[PDB]
């Protein structure tokens, strides 16, 4: 699809078996999900922004359906405040700005 | 222009007269810049998202020229770990998502 951005641009997205809504965001790296079960070996680590850090849990090769585009790649997970897909996902489904 | 994802999105900006890069955000609702220096009137407000929140100052009505698009709109500033364009800015210049 195209995408205006009059409102957030929250997709669909399933990952780990279960359905979840998050936001295509073009200003975060890599991607970060609220809690939620993954199965399989993760690594603790840090990554900040504005407000400080978090702790998050980092699994590999995880893959994960975005708007009916499927992609495999890193995946965070912690405390959030909602659930990202960062540009190493969205290069992935082929996703571009346009002005 | 047409912009992929496989680098930062970010952009030349001139506000308050100066020159400032900047990321084009499709996951910040708001624009929220680098402590500078800008005119006028300003509010003191708080802002969150991962990590925790800062203090910023809410300044209305300025003039940004983004990648040679003239919007004019609120601009936060303060202790971001990089500068900002938001949706509030992206929607006056026309810009979407495509994939
Ligand atoms: C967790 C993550 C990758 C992004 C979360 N952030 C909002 C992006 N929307 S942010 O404001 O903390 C942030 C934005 C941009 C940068 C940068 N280095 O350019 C660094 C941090
Ligand atoms: C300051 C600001 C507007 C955004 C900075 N952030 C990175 C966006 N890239 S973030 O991770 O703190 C964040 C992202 C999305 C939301 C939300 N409510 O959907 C709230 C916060």
């Amino acid at each position: 699809p195209q995408i205006t951005l009059w409102q957030r641009p929250l997709v669909t997205i399933k990952i780990g078996g279960q359905l979840k809504e998050a936001l295509l965001d073009t200003g975060a790296d890599d991607t970060v999900l609220e809690e939620m079960s993954l199965p399989g070996r993760w690594k603790p680590k840090m990554i900040g922004g504005i407000g400080g850090f978090i702790k998050v849990r980092q699994y590999d090769q995880i893959l994960i359906e975005i708007c009916g585009h499927k992609a495999i790649g890193t995946v965070l997970v912690g405390p959030t405040p909602v659930n990202i897909i960062g540009r190493n996902l969205l290069t992935q489904i082929g996703c571009t700005l346009n002005f």
